[PDB]
């Protein structure tokens, strides 16, 4: 990334859904140790 200021529509929406998809099962597989069991 060019010196941190690397975040274009092709990143941000990528970043976007990374940060969703990661804190998602972040806060379900990482939070009860037991949410993403089913």
């Amino acid at each position: 990334f060019t010196l941190s200021l690397d975040v274009p529509t092709n990143i941000m929406n990528l970043l976007f859904n990374i940060a969703k998809a990661k804190n998602l099962r972040a806060q379900a597989a990482a939070n009860a140790h037991l949410m993403a069991q089913i």
